[PDB]
């Protein structure tokens, strides 16, 4: 008793036809094609085809109703046909007019309830007869398309000939759907269910070439590559060496591509599946296809022809279970939300490969529009001739624009050649970007300034010059340089007498902060010996195992410390002791160097260590080096007087100290008890005329918070330098410090370092323009010895402005760790870059390499967490929380909850709770909002000052509602979930939220749906609704870093979407609005126009209150009066209007005749005038042409009268005028001198051009002119650094240089110059299990 006439829509009509819900305003779900063929086709008998084929099928009978309450479809009397014939053999480019043509048409939407699913076309050009259809992709897929031209083709033939056509193949579209219904009640489908529930466990966060949330709702921007032929054959050469098809070694390319760009192992490919073969629906035309992920492993070490074989099966294994809709993989999966996704970009395994007749002409079918677009789609193509294969990009328009589309294919089509040269090659020494799109890296150089060899040389170099010059100052007490040198000289004959051990030694420090502790290191280094501190405070297991670590010669203490030493017979000598006091006193304090004993450059001078613990071996070259590469931009001078903050067991204790010693300035050593009291520090500071003052960032903001309450003291400093040290820094905090030293003269020096790297790496000044510009931390550029080279997974560079590791090649690099050649061998390793046998270390913290050369520090990659969904550096989220005002510092830890995955926990401190979560997520996404917080007296500080994220207080359901609104909407979320206890936080779609449910409630609140999936949560719900309620002013993008809003005025007969295309070409640095006039719609013609001078009035009032910054007003053609008339009258409302820019127009000589000429042309002239000069090229219909010519009218005479009325000395308004206009545009004659005429308005005019720009640039040229108006007027998410060092289970080499150095190697990467390999490709276990 099943019926014929009403009819269930199948597994996939019910998804198109829900996105076609989605934006009821999009066209995006409609399809397209065409056949081009070289011949010429009758008209009439080509529609008979048409209408013929029509009627055979079924799907294009039907026409669709909601019901159920789903949705049916029901059968039509007759087929409709929408039949045109267009010739553009008049036009000079005709082709492009014809592609022109289709690209609109397929931008009309389809009401499918109006039955009308075929609109065809008969597209006549110089060359080719296009024959052209579109429909919707419910009743039509690409495959389908095609099986309704290869019938029109021979219906055609046969109709020309007076023959009779065969009879229709085509089967009936009701066992379809009956097939349809059986699979999902079959065993099959829970086969095929569980197949991808376990393919897709893994999959969290899918890759794409850019980061998007909202879900893919516009018709494609397409670009089309030509394939060389040399490339075409060597696929087939390099498909038949593997054993498949070609087609699969593009799928492989392509996945590795978007792996090698994205620097990213787990790759997961979107690729449509016919779903036609195996069944009925081969011969229906219908809607089948399935868009499946293809999950590959791009390993860096894995060889071409090895991922080849990996989509051979991985298809396979998709073709098996390949009709399971992957719109339910996805529901299952969760992936359905927040920026979620199941696929990432797309390419087609199915080309279009038989030329369809046309009577005695073939030609080939190519699809315009097969649907919205996701990220990327390429679709394989083939041409007229034999052999001839092409690429089409398409892309998301939103995310993507022309140009960087064309871009990617460039590189693709690239990457594939190198790819098909080898299959033995690992992808790893392959890049996707090309050399356009790199930065240049700084390579060292030496340095020009020479101090000396050793830190002995040089200091007794400085006492020599001015020994009664100060040195050492420790709280009432001073030595000038020369007691210093003796009182160190006398200790080190002491060292001497006390071990017989010479050479190169060893000297373990456990010694308070004082000045025991400086002579205790100069002796030490004058004794030929390197120093190797200890915190007094240390746990007593490290004191002891440092001594055996570095075999200590001496151990120097004091009468205190020396309980804190076992007895394990080492030797002491304690400074306090009174006998020892006076051996010492006694001694001859001459130099040892008088002697001709003293260490040389590459001996060790000290040790330190860091966090079990790993020793630093640091020689004297690296630290004078140091001093030596930075005179240049630092400029020491003797007079400077620097500060000893930092434990001497931190290596920023070398850097102020011997800042000081090498060049004649005196040392304040600042005791730890006054060091953690920021008020007596800053007392002290001034009181002892400090220039050079090191501090840690979260050190120096609790000396501002004393600066700011003793404003007496801040204003009596004089400091040369304001440093800062081992951590990063936010300069959002630094707006209270120029406020009071501004004037002052004093500078802001950043240095980004590491001890590995002998103290510093790198220096920014930090200065007024870029604290309140917000572009990270910002560590600046190189010292002029060393080098920094920022590389992804494969050891390969980074493009511009993209994440890596950064590896220091330099001189500054330590000897190695002490007693550990395998940590030598992977982190300090061998330099591709660089001289033969020199080596680079792994930082293994995360940076960004900007166009201009300056890096920005990301943070340590050991440290970067996953949040549900997402990874995240815990620094960004640190910074999030200063910018609310009341905060001073933060610092975020991490915890597992209940039985659960992650979460964050943030720990702030306030200088004088809910408050800050409104401030958060009116800033920050809700994934970084911290669970809960605590209050604190200050940060835990670590043993070398930085903060102990080990010691925080650890402080251990959903969120309920707020207001009277929040609940309203809560239990109307149960009526589609049921009685589920939701959160006011909580997602959609993870508490049983349905695809469709999101429609039904996003009905109920009378809000756009895209909204709700892009922020399912009701707290987004309620802040859409409350936050925000005939509209003159529309908004594009309104971003927070936005210096300049440009306001656009239309054209002639033009609404205000006309500028949006400019709108997303413009940088973010701009915020961009467009004033819709009222009768302007040609969706909504039916209001009615205004003057001049109303729109004008109510544009200023949503503007005073909508403006998010400076204003800068565009105007093109007519919309050049309304601008003059809108800077004008914002000027004397007391508005920030700082300039006017002018599109499309010159003034005229007689305004009294342009006038009288518009007034006696109709509407309808001057329209169709505009049209031959290349506007309206997309209004395809009367009706709307018509409204358009109505408002043209309007639009001209209006400016006409304006321009008439204030005269050739108008009302001067006193800004610059940006005047812009397109070289082909005939309404711009003689503009090269004729422009100076806008001098009438103001003094300052300059002119930029276009010059293959016609009228309309504004929306053709759109990103040009953008360029433009930024020059004057004014990125992808966060990875997982997997470091192929640190991979286990890949294959290494051991390698060696002449001098004794051994370094880690993969077998992928090519060998290094001036390195040997000394063990075979085997394990990372294997390999560090062979240095000797
Ligand atoms: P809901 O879970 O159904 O999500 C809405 C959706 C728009 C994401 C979903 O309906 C969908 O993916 N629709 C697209 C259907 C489609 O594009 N078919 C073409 C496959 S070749
Ligand atoms: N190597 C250390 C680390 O590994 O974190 C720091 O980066 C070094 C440092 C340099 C300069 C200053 N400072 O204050 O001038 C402090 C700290
Ligand atoms: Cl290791």
């Amino acid at each position: 008793l099943n019926p014929a006439d009403v009819l269930p829509l199948t597994a996939a009509q019910n998804a198109i036809w829900i996105g076609h819900q989605l934006d009821p305003a999009s066209a995006a779900y409609n399809v397209a094609a065409h056949v081009g063929v070289d011949a010429a086709l009758d008209a009439d008998l080509l529609r008979r085809a048409f209408d013929i084929t029509a009627n055979e099928t079924d799907c294009l009978r039907m026409r669709f109703v909601e019901t159920g309450s789903a949705v049916r479809q029901t059968f039509v009397a007759r087929a409709e046909t929408a039949f045109v014939m267009r010739d553009f053999r008049a036009e000079p480019d005709s082709t492009g007019a014809a592609h022109a043509w289709m690209a609109a048409d397929v931008r009309r939407r389809i009401d499918l309830s109006s039955g009308c699913l075929v609109h065809a076309a008969l597209l006549r050009t110089g060359t080719r007869d296009y024959v052209y259809l579109r429909s919707h992709h419910i009743a039509l897929d690409g495959f389908g398309l095609a099986m309704v031209l290869r019938r029109v083709a021979h219906v055609y033939g046969a109709l020309v000939a007076g023959r009779e056509p065969a009879a229709a193949a085509f089967g009936a579209f009701a066992e379809v759907i009956d097939a349809d219904r059986a699979y999902h009640a079959s065993a099959a489908c829970e086969a095929d269910r569980a197949y991808w529930r376990a393919y897709c466990a893994g999959l969290d966060d899918v890759p794409t070439l850019c980061a998007g949330t909202s879900l893919p709702s516009e018709i494609a921007v397409c670009h089309t590559a030509p394939v060389p032929a040399a490339l075409v054959e060597r696929l087939h050469d390099f498909a038949n060496e593997c054993g498949t098809h070609w087609i699969n070694v593009v799928v492989a390319a392509f996945g590795a591509f978007v792996g090698r760009a994205t620097s990213r192992r787990d790759i997961t490919i979107g690729v449509p599946m016919m779903n036609r073969l195996g069944g009925v629906a081969a011969s229906v035309p219908c809607t089948t296809a399935n868009v499946l992920p293809l999950s590959l492993d791009v390993r860096p070490g894995a060889r071409a022809e090895a991922l080849v074989e990996a989509v051979d099966t991985g298809l396979a294994g998709m073709r098996r279970h390949q009709r399971y809709r992957a719109e339910d993989i996805r529901r299952d999966c969760h992936l359905i939300g927040e920026g979620r996704r199941l696929t990432g970009p797309q390419i087609n395994v199915d080309v279009y490969t038989d030329p369809i007749a046309f009577g005695d002409a073939s030609g080939i079918a190519r699809v315009v529009s097969a649907g919205p677009a996701d990220d990327v789609s390429l679709m394989i193509q083939r041409g007229d001739m034999a052999d001839a294969l092409t690429i089409v990009g398409m892309a998301n328009p939103a995310l993507y624009r022309p140009h960087e589309l064309a871009r990617w294919i460039e590189r693709f089509v690239a990457f594939t050649t190198a790819f098909v040269a080898d299959p033995s090659c690992p992808v790893g020494r392959l890049d996707a970007y090309l050399p356009g799109d790199g930065v240049e890296v700084h390579l060292p150089e030496p340095a020009k300034r020479s101090l000396g060899a050793t830190l002995v040389e040089v200091f007794e170099r400085r006492v020599a010059e001015r020994p009664h010059a100060s040195a050492v100052t420790l709280d009432h007490t001073t030595w000038d340089y020369a007691e210093l040198d003796a009182r160190a000289n006398r200790l080190a004959r002491h060292f001497a007498a006390s071990t017989p051990a010479r050479g190169n030694l060893r000297v373990a420090l456990l010694l308070p902060r004082t000045l025991d502790a400086i002579v205790a290191i100069l002796a030490t280094l004058k004794f030929g010996a390197a120093y190797v501190p200890i915190d007094p405070d240390a746990p007593a297991e490290r004191i002891r195992a440092i001594i055996d670590d570095c075999d200590a010669a001496l151990v120097v203490t004091t009468v205190d410390l020396a309980s804190r030493i076992d007895a394990s017979g080492r030797r002491l000598v304690v400074l306090d002791a009174p006998d020892t006091r006076a051996a010492v006193a006694a001694a001859s304090a001459a130099p040892p160097s008088r002697d001709g004993e003293g260490p040389r450059a590459d001996d060790l001078a000290y040790i330190i260590f860091t966090s079990k613990p790993k020793g630093v071996k640091i020689t004297h070259r690296n630290v004078v080096r140091l001093f030596e590469a930075t005179d240049a931009w630092f400029h020491y001078r003797d007079d400077d007087v620097w500060t000893m903050c930092h434990a001497y067991v931190f290596d920023a204790s070398v850097w102020e100290m011997w800042g000081a010693l090498l060049h004649g300035g005196r040392l304040v050593v600042v005791p730890p008890e006054t060091t953690r009291a920021p008020d007596a520090l800053l007392e002290l500071v001034v009181r002892e005329g400090v220039t050079v003052f090191g501090q840690i960032p979260s050190a120096f903001y609790r000396f501002m918070e004393a600066q700011a309450d003793h404003p007496a003291l801040r204003q009596a400093l004089r400091l040369r330098y304001q440093c800062f040290g081992g951590e990063a820094l936010d300069p959002s905090r630094l707006k209270p410090w120029f406020d009071w030293h501004r004037d002052s003269g004093t500078r802001l020096l950043n240095m980004y370092g590491i001890t590995e790297t002998t103290i510093n790496a790198t220096y920014r000044f930090i200065d007024e323009r870029d604290v309140d510009t917000g572009r990270g931390s910002l560590i600046g550029e190189v010292y002029a010895d060393l080098g920094i080279v920022v590389l992804d997974d494969a050891l390969r560079p980074v493009p511009a402005g993209a994440y890596g590791e950064m590896y220091v090649t330099g001189a500054g690099l330590a000897q190695g760790y002490l007693n550990r050649p395998d940590l030598d061998a992977v982190r300090f390793v061998a330099n591709p870059y660089g001289p033969a046998g020199t080596r680079m270390y792994r930082s293994g913290d995360v940076a960004r390499l900007h166009p201009d050369g300056v890096l920005e520090y990301v943070g340590r990659a050991d440290q970067q967490v996953k949040v549900r969904g997402y990874r995240i550096e815990l620094g960004e989220v640190e910074a999030r929380l200063r910018e609310y005002a009341p905060v001073s510092d933060a610092v975020v830890s991490v915890r597992r909850d209940a039985v659960g995955d992650v979460q964050l926990v943030a720990h702030v401190v306030a200088r004088r709770v809910e408050a800050l979560r409104a401030h958060l997520r009116e800033r920050v996404p809700a994934y970084m909002v911290p669970a809960a917080f605590g209050t604190l007296d200050a940060l835990p500080m670590t043993r070398n000052g930085k903060v102990d994220r080990k010691a925080l207080p650890d402080i251990s359901v959903v969120e309920p509602p707020r207001d009277a609104l929040d609940e309203r909407i809560v239990e109307l979320w149960r009526e589609q979930c049921g009685d589920v206890a939701i959160g006011i936080d909580d997602n959609f779609f993870d508490v049983g939220g349905d695809s469709i449910k999101a429609i039904r409630v996003a009905r109920a609140l009378d809000m756009p749906v895209m909204a709700l999936f892009d922020a399912p949560t009701v707290r987004a719900c309620a802040d859409y609704l409350r936050d925000a309620l005939d509209r003159t002013l529309h908004h594009f993008k309104r971003p927070a870093q936005a210096r300049v809003h440009m306001v656009c005025v239309p054209f002639a007969g033009g609404s205000a979407l006309s500028y949006r295309e400019l709108a997303r070409a413009l940088p973010d640095g701009f915020a961009c609005s467009a004033l819709q006039l009222p009768g302007h719609d040609p969706a909504a013609p039916d209001e009615a126009f205004v003057d001049l001078d109303t729109t004008i009035d109510r544009a200023v009032d949503r503007l005073l209150a909508e403006a998010a910054a400076p204003i800068v007003v565009y105007g093109h053609c007519a919309g050049n009066a309304l601008a003059v008339a809108l800077v004008r009258r914002l000027a004397g409302a007391g508005a920030n209007v700082i300039g006017l820019a002018i599109g499309g127009m010159l003034l005229d000589e007689d305004a009294d005749a342009v006038l009288d000429e518009v007034g006696a042309r109709s509407g309808e002239n001057i329209v169709d005038f505009l049209r031959q000069i290349g506007g309206f090229k997309d209004v395809l219909d009367a009706g709307t042409l018509a409204a358009i010519a109505r408002m043209t009218k309007h639009d001209a005479m209006q400016a006409a009268t304006f321009f008439a009325a204030e005269t050739r000395a108008p009302a001067r308004l006193d800004v610059p005028l940006h005047v812009v206009i397109g070289g082909q545009d005939p309404l711009t004659p003689d503009y090269a001198r004729r422009y100076l005429d806008w001098r009438r308005y103001s003094d300052a005019v300059e002119l930029d051009v276009i010059p293959d720009g016609g009228h309309y640039f504004v929306t053709e040229h759109a990103d040009t002119l953008a360029g433009l108006l930024a020059a004057r007027w004014l990125r992808q998410a966060l990875r997982a650094f997997l470091n192929p060092f640190d991979d286990e289970d890949e294959v290494h080499y051991l390698l060696a240089n002449d001098l004794g150095a051994h370094s880690l190697w993969p077998a992928f990467v090519p060998l290094p110059g001036g390195w040997r390999v000394v063990a075979g490709p085997a394990s990372r276990d294997a390999c560090l299990g062979a240095l000797p």
